[PDB]
């Protein structure tokens, strides 16, 4: 029983399934042609879209394995989350960041919106293995409250050092 | 991590241990059978045993791994250097965890007394549990870090507070 059986690679990057039924990930690298994903035909899924977070409903269990887990809307500043990356090398990357508020920020040229934070590994990302590349977008923001895992965004954007990035929130 | 450095991590009695060389293999002390007289088809009497509290280092009379070069062992490495322990976990899958390493340190865990290079694990708020840190059976697996144009081994996987982010390389 692990978080990391919940994290699917999914287009150009990655997804998350919160419950048996619902799975998350960031707009941009969702396919923008399909007739079904992950077997079930796109005529019986619900889609809520928000900028750069998408939510997906199935209408049957797709992982009938997992447990349903709590979704916020990002975190309270200072919250110390780790960002949840596979890598098709077969790593899992586990990285610390600290999070602060929720803004438009200009990012390599784009402008996204969602919670702002900075990795703890800091300096520059040196080494693919201390910081995010491009192909890590959907991956999750997670972490522990009382008993719980909290997951409360997916990695949207990163500046040319990988060490500020963007959290696309719900609502 | 490069794919030459992950080959050299290999599964030895209940944890890991790390070829340096085609001659020359690093683990942990506490995770050798205490039993074993026979190392990959070598009597005991053919390989050298360097032993240092939780730092053991064989050299064997053969090449095992000729597959292999040799790479640079140091003793631990400078405050706030930045490694990655190299842990293999259930069905190939790989677990390069992040690590600002600290001083020499002497203490208690678990009520076992441990000595070696202290360091913060840097992948969440506290890294209790599997999926953020490491478990016993990750002892043995080796503290390396990237320099300008090449990769270093500083030492072993020895330790690690039961609900906390400090874990302890025991180094040569
Ligand atoms: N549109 C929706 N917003 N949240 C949903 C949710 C959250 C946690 C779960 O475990 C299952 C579903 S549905
Ligand atoms: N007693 C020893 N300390 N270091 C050794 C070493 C280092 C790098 C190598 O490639 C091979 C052996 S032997």
């Amino acid at each position: 029983p692990t978080l990391w059986s919940r994290v699917t690679k999914f287009g150009s990057g990655w997804g998350f399934w919160v419950s048996p039924t619902v799975f998350i990930t960031t707009t941009h690298v969702i396919p923008t042609s399909a007739k079904e994903f992950f077997g079930e035909p796109l005529t019986s899924i619900a889609i809520h879209r928000a900028g750069e977070f998408t939510l997906f409903r199935f209408s049957k269990k797709i992982r009938p394995d997992l447990t349903g887990m709590i979704l916020e809307e990002g975190c309270p500043e200072g919250t110390v989350c780790s960002v949840l990356i596979k890598r098709d090398s077969g790593e899992l990357l586990p990285l610390a960041v600290r999070m602060g508020a929720i803004a438009s920020m200009r990012i390599q040229g784009r402008l996204v919106h969602g919670q702002s934070g900075m990795l703890l590994t800091g300096a520059n990302a040196k080494g693919m293995d201390l910081g995010t590349i491009p192909g890590d977008c959907g991956a999750p923001y997670v972490y522990k409250r009382a008993n719980d895992w909290v997951v409360c965004g997916v990695h949207a954007a990163a500046t040319k050092s990988g060490n500020t990035v963007v959290c696309a929130v719900q609502a």
